[PDB]
């Protein structure tokens, strides 16, 4: 019994803005997806959803990694079953991490010596076969942990107070958003690609100010942020909502975490205002996740000697 773990993410800076040549910072967050496997006979995957075989519909995250395994090892089959403490729909990385965890899991149970570079790229390779087309963050920064300045690829130092994940429970069209962007900026270039360098900048300036640990300084272009993507159409009412809400209790900063047009907000608080902050979301009518950030990336949490 091999138990492997991933976690979701957050960006801090520069959602729908690396697309188009930006730096962005994201940070991993304590809600993970377990992936336990077995030996069998037969492939079986269970999850939330249900048990099924090599599923594409279902399972495609999962089956398309077992088809790239089975390509480099055979194996007669694997009992397969997933937990998770990211919300279904939520946009914190959910496919990724499950990715991530599950070559992780594959690569213990076939003792294949995979680094974490090379689990990295596969990661990107399956969402990109899964989604269409992906951009390599997320398995990235769910393969790593931590803190990490994207697409440099530099770890920087850990947020150490507290993050509020607020859901809006609306499930974002992701690709309608990132189009309704890509042709606002074709129709404005010359007023939507400053508003777009304007969030890669969050990033060269953060860079420095998450250093430090001025949480203050980092809340302020957060919210920057968050105005930058109002701009480019990828907020609402809701999203609004508990934004505002988070920065009346006591947050450093709030904004979008991800796609926007629904799914989740980010806030991060001194200490003492986390539970005033969680609060005043849930006032506001969303749905919270205390987390913390975390440096732990993919991991094996069980390997189980028979
Ligand atoms: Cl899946
Ligand atoms: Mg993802």
């Amino acid at each position: 019994m091999i138990t492997c773990s991933a976690p979701g993410k957050v960006y801090l800076f520069g959602e729908h803005a690396v697309v188009y040549g930006e730096p962005a910072i994201c940070c991993a967050v304590d809600i993970r997806t377990r992936v336990t496997v077995s030996p069998a006979d037969t492939i079986t995957i269970s999850s939330s959803l249900g048990t099924t075989g090599i599923d594409f519909e279902v399972h495609p995250y999962v089956s398309a990694v077992l088809e790239r395994f089975q390509d480099i090892s055979s194996f007669d089959g694997v009992d397969l079953r997933i937990s998770s403490d990211i919300p279904v729909g939520s946009g914190l990385g959910s496919s990724a991490a499950v990715t991530v965890a599950t070559i992780k899991a594959m690569d213990t149970l076939l003792d294949l010596g995979l680094e974490l570079d090379d689990i990295a790229k596969m990661g990107h390779e399956v969402e990109q076969n899964i989604q269409g087309t992906a951009s390599p963050t997320d398995t990235y920064v769910c393969t790593m942990g931590g803190v990490v300045l994207i697409p440099q690829r530099k770890k920087l130092e850990l947020i150490d107070c507290g993050i509020l994940i607020g859901n809006t429970n609306i499930f974002s069209s992701t690709k309608e958003l990132v189009g309704n962007v890509a042709d606002l900026n074709e129709r404005f270039p010359d007023v939507v690609g400053p508003v777009l360098s304007s969030i890669g900048k969050l990033s060269v300036i953060g860079e420095g100010l998450v250093n430090d640990r001025d949480y203050v300084s980092v809340g302020e272009l957060m919210n920057i942020d968050q105005g930058l993507l109002d701009a480019i159409g990828v907020s609402c009412a809701e999203l609004s909502s508990l934004i505002y809400a988070a920065r009346e209790s006591g947050a450093y900063g709030s904004k979008i975490t991800g796609a926007g047009g629904g799914g989740c907000m980010v806030a991060i608080s001194p200490r003492e205002n986390v539970d005033s902050v969680a609060e005043a979301i849930g006032m506001a009518g969303g749905k919270v996740v205390v987390a913390n950030a975390t440096d732990i990336g993919v991991r094996v949490e069980c390997q189980l000697v028979p």
